[PDB]
């Protein structure tokens, strides 16, 4: 299943299927006189208590079997080489089975210095996970943070089970955050974070968000494919929901606007360093990527190293061409917002002038 | 003719031909933390004095011959099983001919508990139909309401006759509503209800509306096909009017805005539980369907049962993914309106902020 | 030349080539309760001192040779039969040559009652045409009005000569209008009348306008074809100007807004009774057509009679479906303006609310 | 390299590749009564201390080798014949190597009267070019002005080196402008001038700007091709930046708005006299062209003479059809701005009403 998800994501057509990030509606303003030289560009930024080399992270994907651990090992060793944070996939299977632990632990063996982010699902909190399970997920990889994932859309359309997101999960999460020695990030899984969800999470003490908006890996498409494969009836219902979700660009605006002091990962269809530059200029603190890192990792270590070189060059290209000497300058560089993203923001009450102010701090 | 209409609708290409519901311009905001579990979602709602299981109805289509009665029987027995209200097609032929009565009456034999809605055409009121004919339509199926249909566009382009909609029809309707023991719904037939028509109807005491907007079954197209078939000249005129009408989404807004306390069926191209959810979030109380139910019913009882299962699942998926525990929560869930629907509303003086208040209260 | 124009217009691809009327941006609001019956719809309207049967006119095209006279004869006898006003083409050639007179005069022989509109070009007034030439054009067909045509775009791109539009032409026109016993209409020839041109003309006493906007017969395209045919260099310059001009729908708004008491023909790409209905609802008093009437007339009398039957039926269909009992009701019926037409009006300072008032008063 | 650039630009598909000038969003309002005759249209304008025949210039491209000098010769002799100013390509190579001088000097031999504009790169000013190098570039062709070019986008993606744009380059430019006897123009190279860049340049004494926006020659695409040719990794990064830059139309508005008294060349994808007319009406003083002149020059002298005849005719056609008797009238002619250009301006704080005033006062 963990294998089926990786196989469908890697080898089927589910990246941006019938969906959109709205990042085509964001334009970074070109500066013919940048005021800087390329070699002075500094891409360093903070990630909680650590310093990272590039404002980019690999968000959680996998682990739980030996083949999955070996993808994890490739990603972690390259992320370590580049000074990039790495999230692991859901650790539930390793909480339940001790054999599954090594496919996660290998990450910290091979990547001793970079931030490592643990992973459990929100529904677990209503299915009897609490402090201990969180502490075990964290300890298992000596995590610097834990991501708690929201995936209700995926769960609605998958052949098995049904989503459970009672508010008790948040009361529980809020208690756990009291006893935990590392921060919690709340992340979506391809369908995005709205302002109602961001505000609700914030009222429970959540300050760190990962948008994971639509336009990237389409998890409803992935479950549609799983349903097709088993002749399950839900397949054609999933098809009607292929464009369901908040587009990544809209989600970045919604979280930055509604929680101005959040620490924000902009992810969900980040595929180039230009996407990453746009996500940051729009209001993210860092850009997150999952699928393209998986596909590269599967090809090999050297393929993944080339991938990160390309992303970093493209990010720096966008910084050079906007006169942004550092990540901070990029966060306040000039942009244009047009088209559907503009209409979305307007309808949603995002005053574009107070937005400009909020994103530039 | 009643057969010709069924055959063209079922088997020719007239569903959304050159027309649009504007429902693509409506987005339901995804909630990554729904605040509920799937199993607590409650789809029950009121339909006049009865409780229905799902905020969906089958709107009037057919009856008047044995083969038509057997489609009615299938739809009625499945609607009964699902707790879904059902309208019958125009009852004129059974007012005139006693042989035609059974093809309507069968509906109540097979569906004893659900709301059943009778049907006569508005032009009949200027052609000498009154209280007695309405009472007979109602009594024939022990109806819980009567739909009075507007189809002037269909009548303009059909080979035979000409439309007649003098206001005397409404004075008469208003008198009838005084003596009748069930409510009157006024419905269109594929071309939509505007705010001028809604307000006029309302000034005569009409409080129940069924939008039946363009973007679904194209009745102008159906008449175009009948015209082509008989070498009638009007065919190419009908072709020019294929996109005539108020789109379903715009018609929902117009009626909810201009008559805030209306009981409102949003129909005309509702083809999925997602369309149904959108129509309800926009301001409808319930969503209506006709064509897709016909096509399923023609395939058989089990085909139609699977159809309703799919609609209901898709509806609940939208409720789940929006954090709507019940139909009432759905009616006030967050939306985005973009594109042509937005421009339509603006031009039509629909202040989007007072609209939000009206559709949510 | 007069024949080459007819031949290119009738048989080449120049109708709406790379151009647009903007009439797709105008929607007539459907009224599902019209409040009228089809048979009470009255299409009569005033045309100066005469009453016409339909708010439609055939605008000027041809005359000057026997074959051209025989097209004129067909158009005139059918327009007479339908109670429709008819303009003739430029009469210059018959002012110059007595042989050319009959191909214009035939129109009045065969159409003794309808309004007939004479035709001369604005540039003629700067090439020494005056009162007498106007009187002779008028007397030659016992005209009820004279159209003075603007065609600078055609003249710029045609193989021969160059346009001349000095204001002296207007001083002269203004003097002529003093001595003339019939009104002057100023018309364009495919490229439309702006507010600056309308206000200038109005300051010289012109109150009757015919928009002749882009989207219909593309005269720049016709001249491009003439250029291609003779290996003239201007062909590829004409190609760059194919979409030059004010779209018909924008031109109707611009003239109605800037001269609220104008008598206005909305023409340029009117191809159905729906186009005609839209043009009138937008602000025109009557709709004009040229090319489709030519093409039909060339096929024959019976073909042209069917053409007008179709136009008239489509017009009345739009009146029915909008609850318009007469032309006046149509002029104030509810519309929606979207898309590029809306952007054009906004940029051009056409306040949509003062526009509504002006088109309806 | 200088030849590789010419060969790719001339013979590969890089003109407007995945980019747009936004000039489709600018409409000149047609005037059916122009108020002028074609033969009185006056295209003369000022270019610093000289008078030019047409408000058009050939912007800098080439020089430095014999084959390049012979293209320069053709352009220069034709520009001289038409009274059109001409810029030369970067003179760096001729500052370094005396053999390279003649391929620039030939321009002044063959074009003794027209304005000739020298050329050096902004990065040279941080690599130790100063007063003397500027004087030598100017003296070598008896230049009437010197252009300093911004090409950071091209430099980012080219196989070799890295862009350097420290502000020291501007302090140095400011000093040089004090000792130079001819004006400095700052120009981009296909990616456009923003308001931040224009204002910064202005604060250092720059008053003359050449937009060189995206939508014309795509220099990122040219470097992409150079990269593909050498199997360089940056090719696929360049591909992601193909649409990077300020569109020419947006750049004209940004410079005119932020520096209302600037002398402004509108260039980047000017391909017809209609484009040139639109650029000028929008806010440019003159329109600039490079690529289409190169392509014509390569075909031959007579081909380039035909090219200029066509541009001039198209320009005058736009002036005739807007009632613009001279260049000054064109600068204040009526326009419509729509679509993405309108959204760009609005987002960028370009108040359209104060814009109207600035572009025509
Ligand atoms: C194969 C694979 C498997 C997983 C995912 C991704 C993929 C591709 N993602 C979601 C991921 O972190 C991310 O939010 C989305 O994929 C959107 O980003 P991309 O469009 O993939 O860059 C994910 N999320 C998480 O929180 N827990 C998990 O275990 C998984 N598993
Ligand atoms: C074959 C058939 C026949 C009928 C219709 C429909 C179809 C498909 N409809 C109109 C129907 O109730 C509905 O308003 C429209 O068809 C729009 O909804 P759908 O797009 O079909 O869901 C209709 N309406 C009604 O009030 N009286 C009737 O007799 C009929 N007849
Ligand atoms: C063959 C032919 C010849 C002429 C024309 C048209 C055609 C098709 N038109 C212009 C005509 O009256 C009308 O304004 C435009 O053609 C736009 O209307 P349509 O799009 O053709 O309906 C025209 N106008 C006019 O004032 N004097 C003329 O002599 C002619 N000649
Ligand atoms: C082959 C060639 C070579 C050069 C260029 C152009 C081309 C086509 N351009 C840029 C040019 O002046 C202009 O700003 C852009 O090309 C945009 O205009 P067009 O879209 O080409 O009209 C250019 N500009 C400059 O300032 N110095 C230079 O040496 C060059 N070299």
């Amino acid at each position: 299943r963990k294998v089926e998800h990786v196989e469908i994501a890697a080898f089927e057509n589910v990246d941006g299927l019938s969906s959109s990030t709205f990042l085509n509606d964001v334009i970074l303003v070109h500066q013919g006189f940048p005021g800087i030289s390329f070699s002075e560009i500094n891409t360093k930024t903070k990630f909680f208590r650590k310093e990272i080399s590039v404002p980019v992270m690999v968000t959680g994907m996998t682990g739980g079997r030996n083949e999955l651990g070996r993808i994890n090992k490739i990603i972690a060793e390259v992320a370590e080489k580049f000074g990039i944070p790495m999230g692991v996939g859901s650790q539930r299977v390793a909480i339940e089975k001790a054999e599954a632990r090594e496919s996660f632990a290998i990450v910290r063996k091979v990547a001793p210095t970079i931030p490592i982010i643990a992973n459990l699902g929100m529904p677990q909190l209503v299915k009897g996970y609490g402090l201990k399970e969180f502490q075990d997920a964290i300890q298992m990889i000596e995590a610097d943070a834990i991501a708690v994932h929201l995936n209700p859309a995926q769960e609605v359309f998958q052949p098995e089970g049904e989503p459970e997101y009672q508010i008790y999960a948040l009361e529980k999460l809020r208690d756990i955050s009291k006893e935990l020695s590392v921060p919690i990030i709340v992340k979506e899984s391809g369908n995005g974070i709205s302002m109602e969800t961001a505000k609700l999470l914030y009222s429970y003490g959540i300050k760190n968000f990962d948008t994971s908006g639509q336009g990237g890996t389409n998890w409803i498409a992935i479950e549609m494919i799983r349903d097709i494969r088993r002749g399950n009836w839900k397949a054609e219902s999933a098809k009607n929901f292929l464009d369901w979700g908040v587009p990544t660009a809209a989600s970045i605006m919604e979280v930055r606007y509604s929680v101005p002091d959040s620490f924000l990962v902009g992810s969900g269809g980040i595929r180039s360093g230009l996407d990453a530059a746009k996500a940051i200029a729009l209001g993210a603190d860092i850009a997150g990527m999952a699928l393209p890192v998986l596909k590269s990792a599967i090809e090999g270590k050297e393929s993944l190293e080339q991938f990160f070189r390309k992303i970093i060059f493209e990010l720096k290209a966008a910084m050079m061409l906007t006169g942004s000497k550092d990540v901070d300058a990029l966060k306040k560089t000039s942009i244009v917002i047009l088209g559907k993203l503009k209409e979305w923001a307007e309808y949603r009450g995002i005053n574009l002038s107070i937005y400009e102010k909020v994103r530039k701090r």
